[PDB]
């Protein structure tokens, strides 16, 4: 996005080594994203069905997305731990509860971890 | 019992002075042990299966007798673990095989031990 004093000539052309400074808005020169093939696309790597929410979130953040889609295929939804447990995990001998839904809290304890 | 060449008496006056001397072999001296008597303390005792091999060995080792029958009670035939398992125990990661009867061998591993 533009400035309010504009730039310096000699020093904008140096510094730019010559390509094209757009002078108009940076997200009009930017070309439509098509929205229903993210959808369709995004549908082949997951399960099924897909939400609006899904379908930004990739778009703004591509393999930010694809990432955290791995995080949920492995260890679920890591949000419902409470902090420390999320960090720390837990210490020998300790006992935990986790909420995974409503209703389902599961009491975990861990008695001693090996070689 | 008697010495070849009996006892100096002077010697054996300033040693055992006090009490007296047994003249003829120990066992003259004292009187039967009852048997019976002996057998009904350790039915008793242990709740019913006594024999005659129970009877002597009592009366031989007393205290080491009752002793070993409180091993048997926790512990079991042990003299049936090989002997490197009877003075050592285990370690982790270790696989031993235990016969307790003719067929019955027991596969046992330590996987760890907890702090």
């Amino acid at each position: 996005g533009q400035p309010v004093n504009g730039f310096n000539k000699d020093l904008q052309a140096v510094i730019l080594k010559g390509q094209e400074a757009l002078t108009a808005r940076p997200g009009e020169y930017l070309e439509p994203v098509d929205f229903e093939k993210v959808r369709e696309l995004l549908e082949e790597e997951q399960q099924g069905p897909v939400t609006e929410q899904d379908i930004i979130s990739y778009v703004l953040y591509p393999k930010v997305y694809e990432q955290y889609i791995q995080t949920r295929n492995q260890y679920g939804n890591l949000s419902l731990l409470d902090t420390p447990t999320f960090f720390f995990g837990m210490r020998n001998g300790e006992t935990v509860e986790i909420e995974i839904d409503k209703g389902k809290r599961l009491i975990i304890k861990l008695e001693t971890i090996s070689e």
